[PDB]
């Protein structure tokens, strides 16, 4: 074991590596979501940009986890990254629903890792998650819920119109 | 009685304290309106900001009344503040209707206080209301009436769409 | 329940609403304290400003709690706001003693809410309180204790003089 | 009568001339107060400056009244100006008490003139007083009441000390 490793359980080390895998999986999902909305037959630029920005954010979360793994003396271990759950993502509504599902799973993984840290008496892990992840996730899930509400209200009887208007007047382009 | 008190009736002093209570009540109503429109399942940011800004304005009106009470040698007396009339505020249309009702009640209270001042020959009170409150209220009620008209025109057959469009293109975000 | 709500107990949701009520109550107390020290027959400008600034700070705490309630998918519920415990606040010493009592009650409410969060395994709630409230309160209570000490030392045999000097040379005007 | 005079009673015209006399009398009182506090055996610079600034303010009030008299087509008529009520003004407390008495008499004269204007249906006179005099007077009398309170609290058992401290730490020099 590391010359620097102190109070860092094998259990947390392994759960960190698994979380890295989740975040990179999530990043890959968002890359696929982003490019789907760039297809000439979908063509919702603001939706594409919203998902591409999330791909970067999730990559950044993984890189923060990997940096922390090294700072504690754990050993990064990478696994295969499973492709995203879908090749085509339907409407903006369908996509935002899938994104909120994905975020809830990340959030629950964070909470599970926090509980493990608390059981292992690892306050540096708890702090790290509280400072860099738990609020970021709460804020993002709230944003998504606000978006889902506005998208749903816009469906009405003219779905196409509502999807265009949401892209143009809420999402950034 | 105060070493400074001059031409300031007990009646006006008491009516000032009651008006302070009304303004603070109104402020609290607007705080509740503002946060309702911030719920993930309402999510009309511009509507939230319109009501939150009014919460501040009504607080400011109360503070101006309290400052004036002290300048005339009256004694501020605070009472309990009743909660707002509703916990949920319905649509933007429902909310704007409730706001205009509330403003009309404030306006009538101002006018009643002006009439009392006139009956008591208290020109400083009359001036104070004319200068800091009566036009502010007339302008606000007109703005609200303009908003109600535009919201109502937007309901048509596609209410959800109309509510989104009003938030996006009239209200500020 | 919310589409966004995750790991957020009904118990915490309700305790958050109660804390909002406490903070708004505290804000109202400070508004009354502030205006009392603005009376022509009290006239301690720096004491008035100290309490008015606290009224704003406590309002801000309530608004942060309400924002957080919405971000977690809870539902803000407002109750009646009880008036402050006194109509007249005595000397600067009396007022600062009442303020420290009030702050200790807020602090204890925060700690009680933190313990509930810990019992419910809600690390986002714990973080939120630790980051935005617990140190703010500790720092404020320390400031108050420092003020009480200086005010008490100034009473001596010339109370009036001491109260003037504290207002002029410690409090800001 | 003037080619311009319209709705301007002889009664208001005469009461305006009398008010001019009062304001100039008040100005002269403040000049005497100011120079008394400049005596080598009084030597309270900040008290001198407070009263000298008021001498100017009251002169300015008279000049505004005279300008208004001309704008309405009335004819300024000057009378003898009686000297101030005292040659020596005692302590800062004595002086501030005399000043508040003087201001109350000016205020009552303003209110009496407003009532006359109202009885004569002269809204321009009412406006003029409301806009340029009634609030200025209320604010000044409040300032004076605040000063009297602080001076009185400072007397205690060490009057000399209290008078020095009030001059140094409240009044400007
Ligand atoms: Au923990
Ligand atoms: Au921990
Ligand atoms: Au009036
Ligand atoms: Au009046
Ligand atoms: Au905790
Ligand atoms: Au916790
Ligand atoms: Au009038
Ligand atoms: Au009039
Ligand atoms: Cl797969
Ligand atoms: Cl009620
Ligand atoms: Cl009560
Ligand atoms: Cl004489």
């Amino acid at each position: 074991s590391s010359q620097i490793r102190q109070n860092y359980s094998t259990e947390v080390e392994a759960a960190v590596n698994r979380l890295v895998n989740l975040y990179l999986r999530a990043s890959y999902t968002y890359l696929s979501l982003g490019f789907y909305f760039d297809r000439d037959d979908v063509a919702l630029e603001g939706v594409c940009h919203f998902f591409r920005e999330l791909a970067e954010e999730k990559r950044e979360g993984a890189e923060r986890l990997l940096k922390m793994q090294n700072q504690r003396g754990g050993r990064a271990l990478f696994q295969d990254l499973q492709k995203p759950s879908q090749d085509e993502w339907g409407t903006t509504l369908d996509a935002m629903k899938a994104a909120i599902v994905l975020e809830k799973s990340l959030n629950q993984a964070l909470l599970d890792l926090h509980a493990l840290g608390s059981a292992q008496a690892d306050p540096h892990l708890c702090d790290f998650l509280e400072s860099h992840f738990l609020d970021e996730e709460v804020k993002l899930i709230k944003k998504m819920g606000d978006h889902l509400t506005n998208i749903q209200r816009l469906v009405g009887s003219q779905a196409g119109l509502g999807e265009y208007l949401f892209e143009r007047l809420t999402l950034k382009h």
